[PDB]
């Protein structure tokens, strides 16, 4: 909950909003990476039989 | 489990189960991420409606 937003422009609020979605998507992508590294040994162990 | 040397002594069926179990946990963590970003947008949206 930012407080510096009131005395801030409407164009500049829109930018801040727009910046968030890509930040989330990289965070999701990096989340998905931890899980790819979690799956990897399990998959390889299945190949080992 | 992060180590191959442990998991390779486990049965095929148990390995399929450990594998399937990661999906719901991941999807939960993602939803959680989404909910935190909902909180970041709220102050912007409010500030916009106040102008």
């Amino acid at each position: 909950d930012f407080d510096f937003l009131k005395n801030l422009s409407l164009e500049e609020l829109q930018m801040r909003l727009k910046a968030l979605d890509p930040m989330m998507e990289r965070e999701i992508e990096e989340l998905r990476q931890r899980y790819t590294a979690k799956r990897q040994p399990i998959l390889d162990a299945m190949d080992a039989k």
